[PDB]
């Protein structure tokens, strides 16, 4: 974990969608918005079928 | 040397899967699609029904 397999989370997901935002100028709705979900699925486990 | 044991893991069925796809040359598309989610099901415990 610590050495390893040091990823492990939603960040690639995120933040490669985030390097379409920065050029996606996305409204300010939708900024406010993505990110609610963006904890959500942060919050919840890998193998939840609501993840 | 704190694990020991065979690989039998799922990279033994990522490798079978693995060579497979060695023969017949994917697109990059269906490419990237079955790595990442050879990670996920890497990531997914041995046992649970949804891996």
């Amino acid at each position: 974990k610590e050495l390893g397999l040091e990823k492990d989370d939603k960040d690639a997901i995120e933040e490669k969608f985030r390097e379409r935002l920065k050029e996606l100028v996305v409204p300010k709705h939708v900024m406010d918005v993505v990110d609610e979900e963006l904890s959500k699925l942060g919050l919840l486990d890998n193998h939840s079928s609501e993840f």
